[PDB]
């Protein structure tokens, strides 16, 4: 259910790529083999695309089964790439631009299916964001830091933090994101910032190639896989 990857030499998997349950998008650098492997073991509809101009993707949006929130400098083609995409597998997704100054949405914002959360520099965007995952929004850090995306990985079955946060965030995070599965740890060989090297859904897990055995071990049962 979990493989390990770089893409194109890069370990941070989370920047270049975020996931839902049904679909994943990915750098638009990748080759096929490596779109088909992220395919398989996620078991979704990938598409390659560029958010902004850029292949930073899992940094830029985020998505889950109900909507997906893309920056203000998505480009019109863009748009019209991914709309069609959605079309094209029939899906009806929230497609909502949140018109913030900081444009790092995935590394702002921390969503499964149930719930996110989402940094206090986003308070003004709650109702945008509610509309639009459909889930309860909650404000609030992850091991005192803003880029909640950045700092933790969260699926409908669990959920992996930075190793520094504390067990009342542990339980608050559970309840927010109604996991059975929590834990914290390290990916990439002691990299703290988990979301930055890792997707994931109920389904398996993509990890930065750099993660060790232990680190895997710890990823697997945080994340119910």
């Amino acid at each position: 259910m979990i493989i390990r990857k770089y893409f194109s030499g890069i370990p941070t998997i989370g920047v270049l790529a975020l996931t839902t349950e049904e679909i994943t998008l990915l750098p638009i650098f990748l080759d096929k083999d490596d779109v088909n492997e992220v395919s398989e073991v996620l078991e979704t509809k990938c598409l390659q695309t560029n958010i902004g101009g850029s292949s930073l993707v899992g940094s830029l949006s985020v998505a889950n089964k109900y909507g997906l929130l893309l920056p203000k400098i998505v480009e019109d083609e863009e748009l019209d790439r991914i709309k069609n995409f959605l079309k094209e597998n029939n899906l009806d997704l929230n497609v909502e631009i949140i018109k913030s100054k900081n444009t790092a949405l995935g590394n702002l914002i921390l969503t499964n299916d149930k719930g996110a959360l989402i940094s206090p520099e986003l308070k003004d965007f709650k109702k945008d964001i509610e509309d639009s995952l459909n889930v309860e929004v909650e404000i609030g850090t992850i091991a005192e830091l803003p880029t909640v995306g950045s700092n933790a990985v969260v699926t409908n079955k669990g959920c992996l933090t930075h190793p520094l946060v504390e067990d009342d965030e542990l339980e608050f995070l559970k309840s927010l994101f109604k996991v059975e599965y929590i834990g914290k740890g390290t990916a990439n060989k002691g990299t703290t910032s988990v979301g930055a090297c890792i997707i994931a859904n109920s389904k398996g897990a993509v990890v930065g190639g750099d993660t060790t055995g232990p680190e895997l071990l710890i990823i697997e049962d945080a994340l119910g896989l």
